[PDB]
């Protein structure tokens, strides 16, 4: 189960970097608006 | 210490598909401008 | 390894609630129409 929660931690760790790119990306694109 | 770790991997996981919901349905509000 | 996944997702569920409050700012600022 701990091998199981690592490797979750991991992915959602990654899709919470992409997010902040993403939201980044937002906060700009809602300026230029 | 197990179980609080699932808990809170879980309540992660909701969360974080959550905001990815709202981030892709707002890239497509906002557009490419 | 168990502290360790415990630091991380305290570290992502702060993350978490911070990306939140920007993407509920956004929808705000983009609104219905």
């Amino acid at each position: 189960r701990m091998k199981q929660l690592e490797d979750k931690v991991e992915e959602l760790l990654s899709k919470n970097y992409h997010l902040e790119n993403e939201v980044a990306r937002l906060k700009k694109l809602v300026g230029e608006r």
